[PDB]
RNA sequence: GCGCAUAAAGAUGAGACGCGUUUUAGAGCUAUGCUGUUUUGAAAAAAACAGCAUAGCAAGUUAAAAUAAGGCUAGUCCGUUAUCAACUUGAAAAAGUGGCACCGAGUCGGUGCUU
């Protein structure tokens, strides 16, 4: 933004400097009185009227120019010579406010009307196609293509006009194309391979083309002709019916808008008037109730001012325009308003080279400087240059060939572009893992095809009929496979590589591949593409030329721009034709491969003398692996790699995390952790730990569930329909590529009937169907298919603020239960959809998490794994291998979820923090009595280092739950049910088990499960647990960015603008609070009283007070200041006052609650089951014991109102609100005992750690109670803290 | 444990466009009434001179300023975000700093050695 108003600024300044001369012999004092509008002619230095200075000649351009689009026109039409002060508003104007650059190119307004356009297309496609050639039959076109909506919207209705044309038809994907959708003519014009085309993009040129050149020379014209039905489409409400009025067919259109502006205004008024004569005063006066008032003087928008008047208009017999004009949106519409966002800058342009041309037979500096100017509006710095910086930026990287400031004019001369480019993408491209100081190949390299086709096909073993082991395909083979058929064709199935190449070489009866799976991974698409574009197959077999084939895809890949492409390969002009070198140019590639040149043909094997490709090419007898190739002493690689980088360089404790890859979200919580790591060791004797158990996101899905989800579309889709049995498939089909679209995957996805009102579908009205969301957005932010639905209309769901109404559950649970069966829908999905008729949801399922903070759990999970894997084991033995003191284990989520579900130990988060320290202790004893218990599966739990241990081994059954996924679940069934007490199996029958479970072998009491539970117990109910807030300063924004006030709190907007009397900001925001002492006068007499309080340091007084402290203090109005008394105070200090009761420092006008109600482990198992929070499934016997339970101790309600009560009384001073807590309570003591249990649990919110904020209990809104004074904390008792908070320094504050 | 195909996601950094905000310029008016009033004077009365109030009206679209205060590094550059516990050194970086056998456990209390 800054920069964005600084360039613009500057380009101001350039035309004013262009004009410096003239506008001096002009007006002297213009630019100064321009500068200084914003002030008031009290404080105006030379004249407030800004062109002329005096008054009469600003009315009367006020009166002949209402807008400044009548000074346009006037300019662009009429040749005679105006004045230059308005020929430079004019100017700088069309400047301030140039338009996109979307569009490369130009528009020259050609018909500028639809109809002409859409009749010269119809006519190239007629005369194109004789097949079927189409007529537009007379519609009109310039409103079915003008039409305020979407584009797809307007397609369905324009292939909806001529009946027999499908929309991927080319007369329906031309009008597609049109329209700026994505299209394609790969069925249109019956093209081997895939080739859509869309206007948008800056490749449609290259793309052009390519497909015109595929297809012949035959269908050009068509396009253009879009080209300028697009170019005529753009300008829908600003459309001038005729281009040859003007030649500004925007500022003509403005005009209009203006003169509808007026007569709406002057209709709108005699019709008040005249029907409701006393609502006058409202709608033209009232400037905050959304009338014309708020629409022009207020700030009411153009929709709130068309939703105010629309029932006032329709409660008026006349006005039969106006309603008209609302529907149409275009009532009353001003001039600079939001739609102007796709007003491109060629208009401008256009309009600025004809005032010029009409100006410049007058005046010559301007008639010599015209270019100047098409320059300044012309010039857009290119995103591969980044900021114009001269090494004062740490974000630039621009190469300046001079050294002088960058103008427009010697752009092309100070910037090295290449250069520009080049540093701007070799910076954001990694580095090979193995070689780290080596660059990267880009991911088009015919070496690159090579090795990874080479290393697929290392594996691909063959079979044959009389063999009697299988044998990997020898060297001589793999070449065969590759120049038969990876050669030949972009990608070969398995079943292809079986039927074309076996039988017809070796002629195998039948081929067994024990390698790759249905298809092929790797393929050789690039040497496809060179074969298709050079036609010299030659060039790209030979071995000699794979230098100039790198250089050629480096090249391709690196850069874009056609000139650029063709200035790079200008050297290999000579092995191509010029058109050749056309097609070739055209052509630019995308993306880098992860391994570098050197790594593949580069670095040689001592005892071989053959590289890696040559190695995966042939290795004889056995044709090992990648990993084999690596790991292997016997080769030197693994010898060569360990060269890499250093590990241990330059990071100190900190520095290494701010080094880490991926978002500073993780680093904050990294920092933490470590931190309190370190502190852990450090306290407890200064010596490393036994063991470090951590817990990490990544578990184990099932195999139908984990492919169910990962389905490709075409595939889960057909699949789906097929196993259902409908016909939707065969009525319309449609690829990948044009259902990227969201409601037409939908519709496929709900076999083309409403999930809710089980009527058939229409592919017409696509965008018009309503997409709703399962659970409401009020709740959770969701755009996944698991929540949403393609329905009509958005009304049949039932209720807006909650999942969808029993209405349509008990009406549509037949088709969702057969959609279940035809694998369409998700197991999750289901539940959403029959979550309805098992309570709805409940005000307890806020959900206010974001996926994003769980491929962020999964991101610093995996981070701090290999960090701390590196930080504690250090030492290395005898054979060069890390000694672990401390082991790093990774406990899954669902061992200790279940821990807790299975042995009554539930836990309920929202009433304290501690259940994160019960947590830790949960994972602590479970892990450690885990590896103790059984050290031969000991080995996939730590971090880091692993042993083989196959699963495929452990549990070889008939049914074959290997493949991992089924396996490792069984496999975690079967070692988890061990640490029990009685064992159910799914397997097959039971088996008690010991009381201490100890391993024979290893001879030692691994668990007791009669005490190890009761010290769980304890912790569980142990009312001491070290729960801190980090003490920070807040940083960040000066204050909140959104007139006139005689208020001290307003900020000078400037320097020297005084708010008093230009208004300014407001609120600051408190960076830190200061503890001041002095004296301050008081009284009428003055008297210097002693005085103490919290001084608000904001953020942008921050740097100014920690330059000056006492400096500051004096010029704010101290006298004796102390200097060694100055205080900083974060956010969230924590002081302490009477019984126990902490307050926390939330500003330096406010606190916050600091104490927890430490609340026994019965009543929390009690809510949790009186309150239904999981469904508590399990065997229905002793679910139904818990619920008797729950009937039964029904005075535990009573006794929570108790420990509210005391608690609240003895820190919160809940007085009032409690009083109101308690009627309420005694209001529903009747109610049930889990919706009781339930509010019980939403007033726990009033006791939780932290700032104070509202909740409800019934109905009962019970809002927040903030501290609104600061004064008792002045005599309380800081508590200067430490990360674990067990070292407490406590100052006593009297002094 | 990588080379890989499909379908997604994130993150980064540039380049630009729509407003908006608040000021000023939109030279808005009419009548009536009020006082001070050079006022014709010795006063009265305004031309209400000055404002005030009452009503009634009328237009109303846009132009300009800046857009974190600002900074200097004067660049067409920087400045809203990571990055801050207490504490002693050390310019900073960085380092160090608070025990433990045992009994209880209300925001913890003791205890052997013993800080």
């Amino acid at each position: 933004a800054r920069r964005r108003y600084t360039r613009r600024k500057n380009r101001i300044c350039y035309l004013q400097e262009i004009f410096s001369n003239e506008m001096a012999k002009v007006d002297d004092s213009f630019f100064h009185r321009l500068e200084e509008s914003f002030l008031v002619e009290e404080d105006k230095k030379h004249e407030r009227h800004p062109i002329f200075g005096n008054i009469v000649d600003e009315v009367a351009y006020h009166e002949k120019y209402p807008t400044i689009y009548h000074l346009r026109k006037k300019l662009v039409d009429s040749t005679d010579k105006a004045d230059l002060r308005l020929i430079y508003l004019a100017l700088a104007h069309m400047i301030k406010f140039r338009g996109h650059f979307l569009i490369e190119g130009d528009l020259n307004p050609d018909n500028s009307d639809v109809d002409k356009l859409f009749i010269q297309l119809v006519q190239t496609y007629n005369q194109l196609f004789e097949e079927n050639p189409i007529n537009a039959s007379g519609v009109d076109a310039k409103a079915i293509l003008s039409a305020r909506l979407s584009k797809s919207r307007r397609l369905e209705n324009l292939i909806a006009q001529l009946p027999g044309e499908k929309k991927n038809g080319l007369f329906g994907n031309l009008i597609a194309l049109s329209l700026g959708l994505t299209p394609n003519f790969k069925s249109n014009f019956d093209l081997a391979e895939d080739a859509k085309l869309q206007l948008s993009k800056d490749t449609y040129d290259d793309d052009l083309d390519n497909l015109l050149a595929q297809i012949g020379d035959q269908y050009a014209d068509l396009f253009l002709a879009a080209k300028n039905l697009s170019d005529a489409i753009l300008l829908s409400d600003i459309l001038r019916v005729n281009t040859e009025i003007t030649k500004a067919p925007l500022s003509a259109s403005m005009i209009k808008r203006y003169d509808e502006h007026h007569q709406d205004l002057t209709l709108l008024k005699a019709l008040v008037r005249q029907q409701l004569p006393e609502k006058y005063k409202e709608i033209f006066f009232d400037q905050s109730k959304n009338g014309y008032a708020g629409y022009i003087d207020g700030g009411a928008s153009q929709e709130e001012f068309y939703k105010f008047i629309k029932p006032i208009l329709e409660k008026m017999d006349g006005t039969e325009e106006l309603l008209v004009k609302l529907n149409r949106e275009d009532l009353l519409r001003k001039q600079r308003t939001f739609d102007n966002g796709s007003i491109p800058h060629q208009i401008h342009l256009g309009e600025l080279h004809a005032i010029l041309r009409r100006q410049e037979d007058f005046y010559p500096f301007l008639k010599d400087n015209r270019e100047k100017i098409e320059k300044i509006l012309t010039f857009r710095i290119p995103y591969y240059v980044g900021p114009l910086a001269r090494g004062n930026s740490r974000f630039a990287w621009m190469t300046r060939k001079s050294e002088e400031t960058i103008t427009p004019w010697n752009f092309e001369e100070v910037v090295d572009k290449g250069a520009s480019a080049q540093s701007f993408i070799e910076r954001m491209t990694n580095f090979d893992k193995n070689l780290p100081n080596e660059k990267v190949l880009p991911k088009h390299s015919l070496l690159y095809e090579y090795f990874t086709v080479y290393n697929e096909l290392t594996k691909v073993k063959y079979v044959t009929e009389g063999m009697r082991k299988p044998a990997f395909l020898s060297g001589e083979q793999k070449k065969a496979i590759v120049d038969l058929l990876f050669k030949t064709n972009r990608k070969v199935t398995v079943k292809q590589l079986k039927e074309d190449y076996f039988k017809k070489i070796e002629c195998f009866d039948s081929v067994e591949i024990s390698g790759v799976e249905d298809r092929f991974n790797a393929s050789l698409g690039t040497y496809h593409d060179l074969l298709k574009i050079i036609k010299d197959k030659d060039f790209l077999d030979n071995e000699e030329n794979e230098d100039i084939l790198e250089d050629i895809v480096l090249t391709l890949t690196l850069f874009e721009d056609r000139e650029m492409i063709e200035e790079r390969l200008k050297t290999y002009a000579h092995l191509f034709d010029d058109k050749v070198m056309k097609q070739l140019k055209r052509r630019r590639y995308t993306g880098w491969g992860r391994l570098s040149r050197k790594l593949i043909n580069g670095i040689r094997d001592k005892q071989s003398g053959k590289t890696i490709l040559d190695f995966l090419k042939s290795d004889g007898f056995a044709n090992r692996n990648f990993m084999q190739l690596i790991h292997d002493d016997s080769l030197t690689f693994k010898e060569d790699i360990q060269k890499a980088q250093v590990s241990g360089q330059g990071d100190s404790l900190h520095e290494h995390i701010a080094n880490l890859a991926g978002s500073p979200a993780i680093k904050k919580g990294i920092l933490q952790t470590v931190k309190v790591v370190d502190e852990l060791v450090k306290v407890m004797g200064r010596h490393k730990p036994e063991n470090i158990v951590i817990e990490m996101a990544r578990e184990n899905q099932t195999t139908q569930k984990g492919q169910k989800n990962s389905r490709e579309r075409m595939k889960r889709i057909e699949e789906g329909i097929k196993e259902l049995g409908s016909q939707i498939l065969k009525e319309h089909p449609v690829e990948n590529t044009q259902l990227q679209n969201e409601k037409l995957y939908l519709y496929y996805l709900q076999n083309g009937r409403d999930m809710y009102v089980d009527q058939e579908l229409d592919i017409n009205r696509l965008s018009d169907y309503d997409v709703d969301h399962i659970v409401p957005q009020s709740f959770l932010k969701d755009d996944s298919i698991d929540n949403k639905v393609l329905t009509r209309s958005d009304k049949n769901r039932g209720k807006s603020d909650n999942v969808p109404s029993e209405e349509v559950v008990k009406k549509m649970k037949n088709y969702w239960r057969q959609l279940l069966n035809a694998k369409l829908i998700t197991q999750r999905k289901f539940d959403n959809l029959t979550k309805a008729e098992r309570g709805g949801l409940s005000e307890l399922d806020k959900a206010g998490f974001i996926k994003r903070q769980l491929v962020e759990t999964r991101q610093i999970t995996k981070h701090v794994a290999q960090i701390l894997d590196s930080r504690m084991n250090t030492k290395y033995d005898e054979n060069d291998k890390l000694i672990r003191e401390v082991k790093v284990i990774t406990l899954k989520s669902k061992l200790v979820s279940d821990f807790r579900k299975d042995f009554q130990f539930y836990k309920v988060r929202e009433i304290n923090n501690y259940h994160h320290a019960h947590d830790a202790y949960l994972n602590a004893v479970v892990g450690t009595a885990l590896i103790k218990k059984y050290p031969k599966l000991e080995s996939e739990f730590v971090y880091g280092d692993y042993k083989v241990y196959d699963v495929r081994k452990m549990i070889a059954k008939s049914e074959q739950e290997i493949g991992k996924a089924t396996a490792k679940y069984f496999f975690y069934s079967n070692i988890m049910n061990f640490f029990k007490t009685e064992i159910t199996l799914a397997n097959g029958e039971i088996r008690k088990r010991p009381l201490i479970e100890t391993n024979g072998e290893t001879g030692e009491i691994v668990w007791d499960k009669g005490r190890d539970f009761a010290t769980v117990r304890k912790v569980l109910s142990m009312p001491q647990v070290n729960i801190v807030k980090k003490t920070e300063v807040q940083t960040g924004g000066f204050s909140k960015e959104s007139p006139k006030r005689n208020s001290d709190k307003l900020i000078a907007r400037k320097k020297d603008w005084d708010p008093k009397k230009y208004g300014g900001f407001d609120s600051p925001t408190v960076a830190y609070s200061v503890l001041v002492v002095a004296k301050v006068e008081k009284g009428k007499s003055k008297k210097l009283k002693s005085v103490k309080e919290l001084l608000g340091i904001t953020i942008m007084e921050r740097s100014s007070f920690e330059k000056n402290p006492i400096d500051f203090l004096e010029a704010k109005g101290y006298k004796e200041v102390k200097k060694d008394l100055i205080i900083k105070l974060p956010k969230y200090s924590l002081f302490e006052l009477e019984n126990g009761r902490k307050r926390m420092l939330a500003s330096a006008g406010e606190l916050q609650k600091g104490n927890e109600l430490a609340l026994p482990s019965k009543y929390v198992n009690f809510l949790y089951l009186a309150s239904h929070y999981e469904k508590l499934k399990g065997s229905p016997e002793d679910n139904e014991q818990k619920q008797l339970f729950v009937e039964q101790h029904k005075h535990y309600l009573d006794e929570i109102i108790e420990q509210i009560s005391e608690f609240s009384k003895r820190v919160i001073l809940a007085d009032a609100n409690l009083d109101k807590v308690l009627s309420a309570y005694n209001k529903h003591r009747d109610k049930p005992i889990r919706e009781q249990a339930e509010n019980i649990i939403h007033l726990f919110t009033l006791t939780n750690l932290g700032a104070p904020a509202a909740f409800k209990y019934f109905d009962t809104t019970i809002d927040r109670k903030r501290y609104t004074s600061t004064k008792e904390v002045l005599d309380a008792t800081l508590i200067h803290q430490s990360i674990t908070g067990l070292y407490e320094t406590r100052i006593d504050l009297s002094q």
